């Protein structure tokens, strides 16, 4: 199986052709063009590689997920939201998420300029979506992910103070939920993701959904740049 | 004549009331913001203006329209799209689009930074879309345009590679006629328009049909971004 891509082509291999280990690799290759990726999370694929490897593209099984209103918040940190002392925006600066994501040394070492630049093009497209999280006037947090419909595609999440990444994650649901947003996709379950309420589930049935809420839609007005909250 | 718009109200002048020679030439000043710029439309006036100049807005008499099952495709052009080497996507782009055709050089160079912003905005607030024609993973054409119901009005279109923003309009048409839409504004007659089944009807008939036409509706989803044409 494992298919090599080319500028040559934007479409990919059908998903349940992916490995089983690794989990999921189902190309590698291409390019990360703003075309080649909505065809991918069109199908459910996503690129992910460490920095000097060619660009490998997955659809792992079982699929990381979360469902919204499944959030699990833990008692302290209600007590800490219902006294917040940060104000969430949406779409204000992905560039800063992103690469707040990206600077951490962890799992966001794969996020190289390159990587950077492809999904700054879909925010710029009006696809990939920030949210940030400030503390006074600086970024101390927030989430970025491709939107496909009604589903999100959590891509990443940084923090640089306590219990910012909650807190993103945390309005953007009900922000999302109130709106008529019906999943997050996580794509692979740890233990953080874990603790939130992320659940796994056959990749048939991600792919299920996926084509179900990719023509779905939101408020016109749902990705504009704006305040989510803010006491 | 001719009146001055102001920051101040966000309203217009009843088109009938432009001149003959330029052709529609209704009223200057203003500005682009998404409120007046949705409503020029909703009144059937656009804006066009050369870099330089005052905002300039119009409502020709004629007015230049296309028929979506009147579309003309020639015989060698559905041999080609019967084995199309192009894919074709809804919103996927509309910011490359618009640049697209502000590169034309030709009559492109009146969209501006400001024009490209405004009409942006317009994509953000879904009032605007736009269709991408894909050679491959190289742009290489497409149109883009305001949506008024079931009536569509097509700013502009371009092209950078043979049959490109023909298959555009020919995969838009299909899909534009399959779900509800009636009419596609094309503004000002142009030979390549023509010769793609374009016509002109009366001012006041446009209008009427753009009053009765807004009030329609396509699916409630006929815009999300998604794919229309898939090649072989
Ligand atoms: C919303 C989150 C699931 C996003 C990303 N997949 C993460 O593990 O941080
Ligand atoms: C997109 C076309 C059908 C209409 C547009 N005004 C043009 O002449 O390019």
């Amino acid at each position: 199986r494992l298919v090599q891509l080319s500028r040559h082509s934007i479409a990919f291999p059908s998903p349940e052709g992916a490995l089983r280990e690794p989990n999921g690799l189902l190309a590698l290759g291409g390019d990360l063009s703003p075309a080649r990726l909505l065809m991918a999370y069109q199908r459910g694929i996503f690129p992910w590689f460490s920095p000097g490897d060619p660009i490998l593209w997955w659809s792992p099984d079982p699929r990381a997920v979360l469902w919204p209103e499944s959030l699990h918040i833990s008692r302290s940190m209600k007590r800490f939201h219902k006294r917040s002392p940060y104000r969430v925006t949406m779409n204000y600066a992905f560039g800063q998420v992103i690469e707040g994501c990206a600077s951490d040394r962890e799992e966001g070492t794969w996020i190289t300029r390159g990587v950077v630049e492809a999904y700054h093009r879909l925010h710029e497209l009006g696809h990939a979506h920030s949210i940030e999280v400030w503390r006074e006037d600086e970024l101390v947090g927030g989430m970025y992910g491709v939107a496909q419909g009604t589903l999100f595609c959590g891509e990443s999440m940084f923090s640089r103070m306590e219990n910012a990444s909650k807190t993103a994650l945390l309005v953007f649901c009900e922000e999302f939920i109130g709106h008529g947003g019906k999943l997050i996709d996580c794509q692979v379950l740890n233990d953080h993701t874990a603790s939130l309420g992320a659940c796994e589930i056959p990749r048939r049935d991600y792919l299920n959904y996926l084509n179900q809420m990719r023509l779905g839609r939101l408020p016109n007005n749902f990705w504009v740049p704006r305040c989510l909250f803010s006491p």
